[PDB]
């Protein structure tokens, strides 16, 4: 009677990296756990077959943005206990917390595992060269946009690459998610959907969300951002990054870990990058400074016939030092709040940074159609920085995408 495991590609060996996590669980319940490693690119469609089919693993890894959507199916067990064994709501950032239930829901259904947050990565040699203080240019949107037009000027020159530095790298080519453009949208005092006139309805075309979104797009149309970085991807860019062509650019905590090993192991140490690397949170807005958070959590599924044994690796997985080994696995953030005080971030300047960018968590709402608020969201979002690309991006036009980004998402979240 052997659990089974589903889980996505969280660290460079995902499925021994797991088997190494569990270890010490298996040595105690006298068991083995069994794991299969699902891409990304499949996930989904496996996770909602095994939903609709009861043909399934006990556990499975969720996006957090997949809780609402797979909880509303009916055929995720609570796990209130679990997490009440845990510590309870005070034992996670709020944000996190919001993450372990369907929108509105009492019973949780998902605990969470690892949690991805971002913070804007910098060179320590670029912003000393070009005179910006990294405390003021991270600050605020207006020391952000000075810090970047300071860049832009500047003479410095990457010592291996012998070229300049974009000020900013930022993906504009086939955007997959809201991520990069969350924290701006909230900054502004804004949000992707929100609760008024007593519906979900977008608030992606609310003035405010439309300040937010043209002040970071525009920045990639003043020159900030190179059209090469616009035309690109998310690997891309921190290989970008790595490779000495970016100045300023958003990521999570991986890069650190990275930054500190050898090419040998996958690293970038030798890189000028790795030895004159910084981390600041994302700057504050007109109305307020949020730090988007992601990540992924587990589940059991109501058709397990070992939810017993099920609930105890979910306890195993969702403690202390699970919660401490796995984070230094995938390069990820604790999902439990208690965990972040382990030396391995305590010790690291740049982990107590990315901590410092925690405590400003916040994340979308747990509906259980966030999935297709999201893909038209984002659909509109790459119009935007395709109007970018050629120069045209103008308030009103983007004002008109998001007002058809509007219509499409209160559409859909009228239909279920
Ligand atoms: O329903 S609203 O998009 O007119
Ligand atoms: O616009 S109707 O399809 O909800
Ligand atoms: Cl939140
Ligand atoms: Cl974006
Ligand atoms: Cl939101
Ligand atoms: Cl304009």
């Amino acid at each position: 009677k052997t659990l089974e495991v589903w889980i996505m590609p969280n660290s460079p060996q995902p499925a021994e990296d797991f088997k190494a996590l569990v270890a010490p669980f298996e040595k105690a319940h006298g068991v083995e756990v069994k794991v299969t490693v699902l891409d990304w690119g499949v996930a989904w469609t496996k996770i909602t077959t095994a939903a609709t089919s009861g043909v399934g693993p006990d556990l499975t890894q969720l996006g957090t943005t997949w809780v609402g959507a797979i909880s509303a199916m009916g055929v995720l067990e609570p796990v209130d206990d679990v997490l009440e064994a845990l510590g309870g709501e005070k034992a996670y950032l709020p944000a996190v917390w919001r993450t372990t239930r369907l929108e509105g829901a009492r019973q949780a259904t998902a605990v969470p595992w690892f949690s991805e947050l971002r913070a804007f990565y910098y060179r320590t040699d670029a912003l000393k060269a070009a005179g910006v203080n990294p405390a003021e240019m991270f600050a605020s949107w207006q020391g952000f946009e000075a810090g970047l037009a300071r860049l832009k000027a500047s003479s410095f020159r990457d010592p291996e690459t012998k070229a300049p530095l974009a000020p900013l790298c930022t993906p504009g080519r086939t955007p997959r998610t809201l991520h990069n453009a969350a924290p701006w949208i909230w900054g502004a005092g804004g949000e992707i959907v929100r609760q008024a006139g007593g519906r979900w309805q977008s608030a992606l075309n609310s003035p405010e969300s439309l300040e937010g979104l043209y002040f970071f797009l525009s920045l990639a149309q003043k020159g900030y951002v190179p059209a090469e970085s616009l035309e690109k991807n998310t690997a891309q860019i921190e290989a970008d990054f790595q490779a000495g062509k970016c100045a300023v650019f958003a990521s999570g905590p991986w890069m650190i870990q990275r930054a500190q090993v050898p090419e040998a192991k996958g690293g970038f140490a030798e890189r000028t990058a790795a030895k004159n690397l910084g981390v600041a949170p994302y700057p504050a807005g007109p109305k307020g400074r949020y730090t988007f958070f992601g990540g992924s959590n587990l589940a059991l599924f109501n058709f397990s016939k070992n939810k017993p044994l099920a609930k105890e690796l979910l306890k195993y997985l969702g403690g202390p030092e699970a919660q401490v080994r796995y984070a230094q696995m995938t390069g990820m953030l604790p999902a439990l709040r208690s965990a972040w005080s382990d030396p391995s971030f305590q010790q690291n300047p740049l982990l107590r940074t990315f901590i410092q960018a925690a405590q400003f968590g916040r994340t979308y709402p747990s509906l259980a159609g966030w999935g297709g608020v999201e893909n038209l969201a984002v659909q509109h979002l790459g119009m935007a920085w395709d109007l970018v690309a050629q120069g045209r991006l103008t308030r009103e036009a983007l004002k008109d995408l998001m007002d058809k980004a509007s219509a499409a998402i209160n559409q859909a979240l009228r239909h279920h």
